[PDB]
């Protein structure tokens, strides 16, 4: 009764954590991609300012 | 049954931590998007 309520709440939290963890993985993946893009962009700009920056 | 309450409390705390991290990560990627846009606008001066 109370036991079942607790069991469900725990199980719910465990399922919530796994979704949270999956989201985090996707986010960190997205971050690395944007990081690489920022580098590509900065390197590209540097072609034009190599000597004078 | 105290074991279940302690277990639940720990998961609650962990969920709070996960949620805080997600907020940070999301703010970060929003900000990387702005840098990217800023850098593209800059590159457009050179093409």
């Amino acid at each position: 009764g109370s036991l079942r309520d607790l069991q469900y709440a725990l199980q719910e939290k465990i399922e919530e954590l796994r979704q949270r963890d999956a989201l985090i993985d996707e986010l960190e993946l997205e971050l690395d991609q944007k990081d690489e893009l920022i580098q590509m962009l900065q390197n590209e700009l540097d072609k034009y300012r190599s000597v004078i920056r």
